C-alpha cells in the first residue's frame, strides 16, 4: 500500500540514546548497532525499548530485525511521543513475517511528528521473549525505503545465502578459539628457590617485618606485602602438567615476580593480570586466574594444603575440636586497589566481570567478592555472593551497584583506588567497602543456618583476579593494581 516508496535516500538518524523497560543484559544499544548478531531481550508483555532521536522529526514507519526471525513471529506496537512523557500508538498488533532475520519494514499513514519511537513487546507466537536485532523509525519521503524489507520469496532466498556465510563465519570464530583453555603461552621467570635461594621448606618463613607502610616502586613483592602466607595460582603452564603453574610461599616471599601477569608497578603496586586464556585449576571451573590462595602453614610444607589443620582457619562458630586444630579462628581481609582494565569483549553477561577477593572452604564460597564494569557504563559495580548450605542457596549482595552493573557516573572508575574489607566473626560475615571521600557501604550477613559451623570444613581467603568471562577473545583481560594485602586471624584459648 505505498506506492512512492524509494530505493535510496538519506541516511537515517542516529538515535541519540536508546533505552528500555528492562532486559536480560542483552540491552537495547544492540538495536543500534547495524549487527544481526547481536539484541536486545526482554520478558514479558509490555516491556519497551525507546529510541530518542534528540529533537523531533517526522516518520512513518519503522524498519525492524528479529532475532530468530525465520522461526516464530514476534508481536508488538510502535508508539511515538514528542515530549517523552505521554505516547501515541501508530502501529498497533503488528507481526513480525516468522519468515526472515533481515530488516521488514511496518509502515503507516499519515506521517507523524515524534522525537522518541519506543517498540513495545508482546512476546512471539512461541514464547514471552520481545528479542530484536534491529530498529531504526524511518521517513520514507527522505530515507531508504526498499522493496527487499517486505518480506517475499526472493528476500528470504537471498537470506538463505546470508544465513550460510553467518554459519561458515561461527565455525571460522570457533576454530580461532582452540586454545582457550591451554596454558602455553607467557615469558618464564625465575622460581628463587631453583636458582637463588636455598629455600627450607621443613620451615615456616621468618615473618617479614620490615614492610614499607605504602608500596615501594622497585620493590619485589615480598618487600612491599606479606607474600609468606600465600601461593599464587598463574594460568600458564610451562611444566606441561595440564595444570596453572602454582608459586609457593617460600619462593613468593623469596621476592618472585612474573613481568606479564604479577609485578611490582611503577608506583610500587602490585599488578595481577588475568586473560581469558589459560589453563584452568579444574575441570569444573570455566574461567582462568592469576590469583593468591591463603597458607597458614607460611612455608612448612609439612603441613597439608588441605584439612582443619594448621594452613586453615575455621568460623569461630565451629566446633571446639576444629576451634583448637585449625592455624587460627575467624578473619579478617583488607585490600586496597584500583582496576587498570576489565574485559571489553564476550557475551553481554559476562563482559567485564571478575572476582577481586574470596573466602573458600572445601567445596563451596562464603564470599565472592565481584567488581564488573561494562563497556559503555562510565564506571563499574562492585558486589558480593554469598554461597550457603552447602552451595544450594546463593544470595547477591550490592555494594556499589549490582551484577548488571548499570551504575553510570555514580559507580567505581578505571584507575580509582577503593578498599575493601571482610570481616568474619563466628556466624556473621560483614563487607565494607570503602571509597576516597565517600561513606563506607557496609553488608551484614547472617550466616546462621549457612552451614559453614557444622564441623570439618576449613578455610581459606584469596584475593588477586579470578576472571568470570570465557567468551570474550582469548587475549582479553582483567587487570588489577592493589596497594594493601592485609590477612589477620584470631588463636583459640
Ligand atoms: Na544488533
Amino acid at each position: 500500500d505505498f506506492p512512492n516508496n524509494k530505493e535510496t535516500g538519506e541516511a537515517l538518524l542516529t538515535p541519540v540514546d536508546a533505552t528500555a523497560s528492562s532486559h536480560d543484559g542483552n540491552g537495547p544499544d544492540r538495536l543500534i548497532d547495524q549487527d544481526l548478531t547481536t539484541r536486545w531481550s526482554s520478558a514479558g508483555d509490555g516491556e519497551w525499548a525507546m529510541l530518542d532521536y534528540g529533537s523531533v522529526q517526522e516518520f512513518d514507519a519503522v524498519q525492524a530485525s528479529f532475532s530468530k526471525g525465520n522461526e516464530r513471529q514476534s508481536k508488538f506496537d510502535i508508539q511515538v511521543s514528542v515530549d517523552g512523557e505521554t505516547w501515541t500508538t501508530v502501529l498497533e498488533n503488528q507481526l513480525s513475517s516468522g519468515k526472515a532475520i533481515g530488516l521488514e519494514r511496518f509502515q503507516f499513514e499519515p506521517a507523524v511528528k515524534a522525537r522518541y519511537v519506543r517498540y513495545v513487546g508482546h512476546g512471539n507466537t512461541k514464547n514471552g521473549w520481545n528479542s530484536v536485532t534491529g530498529l531504526a523509525a524511518v521517513n520514507c519521503s527522505i530515507n531508504a525505503c526498499p522493496a527487499s524489507q517486505i518480506i517475499t520469496s526472493d528476500v528470504v532466498a537471498a537470506e538463505a545465502v546470508l544465513i550460510a556465510e553467518m554459519k561458515a563465519a561461527e565455525k571460522a570464530r570457533k576454530a580461532a578459539r582452540k586454545d582457550l583453555r591451554s596454558g602455553n603461552f607467557g615469558v618464564a621467570a625465575v622460581y628463587p628457590c631453583e636458582t637463588s635461594v636455598k629455600c627450607d621448606t621443613r620451615s615456616a618463613l621468618p615473618v617479614p617485618t620490615g614492610l614499607p607502610a605504602t608500596p615501594v616502586a622497585g620493590n619485589a613483592p615480598s618487600e612491599n606485602f606479606d607474600m609468606t602466607h600465600w601461593y599464587l595460582s598463574q594460568p600458564f603452564d610451562h611444566d606441561k602438567n595440564g595444570k596453572p603453574d602454582d608459586v609457593s610461599e617460600w619462593n613468593l616471599a623469596n621476592g618472585y615476580q612474573h613481568p606479564e601477569i604479577f609485578y611490582t608497578a611503577d608506583d610500587g603496586g602490585l599488578v595481577f593480570k588475568s586473560y581469558v586464556k589459560g589453563v584452568r585449576t579444574s575441570k569444573n571451573t570455566k574461567y582462568a586466574r592469576t590469583e593468591l590462595r591463603e597458607m597458614m602453614r607460611r612455608g612448612d610444607q609439612s603441613i597439608s594444603t588441605k584439612g582443619v589443620n594448621k594452613n586453615n582457619w575455621v568460623f569461630s562458630s565451629a566446633p571446639e575440636a576444629d576451634l583448637e586444630a585449625a592455624a587460627g579462628i575467624d578473619g579478617v581481609l583488607e585490600a586496597t586497589l584500583k582496576i587498570d582494565h576489565a574485559t571489553t569483549t564476550g557475551n553481554a553477561n559476562e563482559v567485564g566481570r571478575f572476582i577481586i577477593g574470596q573466602i573458600h572452604d572445601q567445596n563451596d564460597e562464603p564470599i565472592r567478592l565481584y567488581y564488573r564494569k561494562l563497556p559503555n557504563q562510565p564506571t563499574g559495580a562492585v558486589y558480593f555472593a554469598h554461597e550457603s548450605q552447602d552451595a544450594t542457596k546463593e544470595d547477591f549482595y550490592p555494594l556499589v551497584g549490582d551484577m548488571t552493573a548499570e551504575v553510570g557516573e555514580d559507580g567505581i572508575a578505571l584507575g580509582e583506588v577503593f578498599s575493601y574489607r571482610i570481616d568474619v566473626k563466628g556466624n556473621t560475615m560483614t563487607v565494607t567497602l570503602m571509597r576516597e571521600g565517600k561513606d563506607d557501604v557496609v553488608q551484614v550477613v547472617d550466616m546462621s543456618n549457612s552451614g559453614y559451623d557444622v564441623g570439618g570444613k576449613y578455610m581459606y581467603f584469596k584475593a588477586g583476579v579470578y576472571n568470570q568471562n570465557i567468551s570474550g577473545d582469548l587475549d582479553d583481560y582483567s587487570q588489577a593494581t592493589f596497594y594493601q594485602l592485609d590477612v589477620s586471624h584470631d588463636q583459640y584459648k
